[PDB]
């Protein structure tokens, strides 16, 4: 069933998955660049409710991430650590990290960090979109309250250029229905399955491997026709801004396995696509 479609449709039912269809409950940090409005959203078994919002913020420089000193704010699907202080006021009273960059920068050869949501300097100097460094700043008298709202929570940053970026249902579903799939193809050391699910021209490795050898490599590993027993938990399907007009999502989930002397559990993030006849295509995997 879980590689049907439709079985995910009816599992989604008429649930508010437009920031994402989770496990469990998280809350995401969603920022547009261009209105300069930060929210933060609970999401709860598909019930969505507005926990913060903060009009004219101050956002870095319009445009793609790509490289240390560029000022720009990156457009993507982020984490948020906890709360923390830098030790210098010109951040305002504390900070929140976020994960810039993820797997999907860094194998797209991106640089840079220090990507956070502060404040504004405690002496008064004035912000601009120059001076954070891609940073998101709140007035000062926010920050507890967004403190309050994101503390103890599993925690999303989603960033937008300009354009409303939301999930749609037949999406996800689509989207869960092919993950199965290729998980069913790996378990079964399905090499042409399982490589169907992957870009052959824009998925990127650290090890800069193109698909060819990729292909062949993964023929080999599978070739040794394993018995593998293979459990997918915890599943967090999120909408992933971008500036190339692709529609893209995150997928992060654990991936468990019994061993005869010990259970494992690792985390796996798909970075992903719909290609133009609506199939999964991974651009980065962990």
């Amino acid at each position: 069933s879980h590689m049907q479609k439709d079985f995910w449709l009816s599992e989604i039912g008429d649930k508010n998955i437009s920031l994402g269809y989770y496990d469990d409950n998280v809350a995401i940090v969603l920022t547009n660049k261009t209105d300069k409005i930060l929210r933060v959203y609970s999401y709860e078994d598909g019930k969505i409710r507005k926990d913060f919002e903060q009009k004219e913020i101050i956002t870095g420089l319009m445009g793609d991430k790509k490289i240390e000193g560029d000022l720009k704010t990156p457009v993507g699907f982020y984490e948020l650590g906890r709360k923390f202080n830098p030790g210098d006021p010109y951040y305002g009273p504390f900070a929140f990290a976020t994960t810039y960059p993820n797997l999907l920068d860094k194998v797209q050869g991106k640089t840079g960090g220090g990507i956070w949501i502060h404040g504004y300097p405690l002496d008064g100097s004035r912000l601009d979109e120059f001076k954070t460094r891609g940073c998101i700043a709140l007035f000062n008298n926010n920050l507890e309250k967004f403190a309050q709202v994101v503390q103890d929570k599993k925690v999303f940053v989603m960033t937008e250029e300009k354009e409303k970026i939301r999930a749609k249902k037949d999406q996800i579903a689509s989207l869960l229905a092919d993950l199965f799939t290729w998980k069913l193809a790996w378990t079964n050391s399905d090499t042409n399955t399982y490589l169907s699910f992957y870009d052959e021209q824009e998925f990127k490795r650290f090890d800069k491997m193109k698909f060819e050898q990729f292909a062949s490599m993964k023929k080999s590993i599978f070739s040794r026709k394993e018995d593998k027993k293979i459990k997918f938990s915890d599943i967090n399907i999120s909408p992933y801004p971008n500036l190339e007009n692709e529609t893209m999502y995150r997928i992060s989930f654990y991936e468990d396995y019994y061993t005869k002397n010990y259970q494992f559990r690792g985390d796996k993030i798909l970075y992903v696509k719909i290609d133009s006849k609506g199939k999964m295509k991974i651009l980065a995997e962990q």
